C-alpha cells in the first residue's frame, strides 16, 4: 500500500541521516570509501562481503533495507571485515579495529536513542508480508 510506502521512505530517510552522521564524522573516514585495489591488492581475495559507507547509502536509495535489523547487519560487515582483515597487535591494525568498533557502536547507540522500536517491528512486519 501507500502507507507502506511510506514506512519504507521514512526508514530510507532515518537510515541516510544515520549514515551521514558516520560519514562526517573524522574517525571514520577509512570506512567511507571501498577499499583501493592498488593501494591493498590481497583486499578483495581476503574479504569476500565488501563494505562502507558509501555502499552503504547506494543500497538504501536501491531499496536493499526494508528493516533497520538489515541495514545494521551491513554496519556489523563493515567492523568485523576490519576485525579479520586486521588482527596484528600493532598500532595500524589496533587502530582500525578500534575505529570500525567505535563505527559500530555509534551506530547502535544513535538506533538505541533515536529509533522507535513500534517502527522497525512495523517495518519487520511489512517485511516478513512479501
Ligand atoms: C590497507 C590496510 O591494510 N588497511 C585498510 C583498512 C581496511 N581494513 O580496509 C585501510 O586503511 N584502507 C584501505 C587502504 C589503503 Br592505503
Ligand atoms: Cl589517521
Amino acid at each position: 500500500s501507500m502507507q507502506e510506502e511510506d514506512t519504507f521512505r521514512e526508514l530510507r530517510i532515518f537510515l541516510r541521516n544515520v549514515t551521514h552522521r558516520l560519514a562526517i564524522d573524522k574517525r571514520f573516514r577509512v570506512f567511507t570509501k571501498p577499499v583501493d585495489p592498488d593501494e591493498v591488492p590481497d583486499y578483495v581475495t581476503v574479504i569476500k562481503q565488501p563494505m562502507d559507507l558509501s555502499s552503504v547509502i547506494s543500497k538504501i536509495d536501491l531499496h536493499k533495507y526494508l528493516t533497520v535489523k538489515d541495514y545494521l547487519r551491513d554496519i556489523d560487515l563493515i567492523c568485523s571485515n576490519a576485525l579479520e582483515y586486521n588482527p596484528d597487535r600493532d598500532p595500524g591494525d589496533r587502530l582500525i579495529r578500534h575505529r570500525a568498533c567505535a563505527l559500530r557502536d555509534t551506530a547502535y547507540a544513535i538506533i538505541k536513542e533515536e529509533l522507535d522500536e513500534d517502527f522497525e517491528q512495523l517495518c519487520e512486519e511489512i517485511q516478513e508480508s512479501r
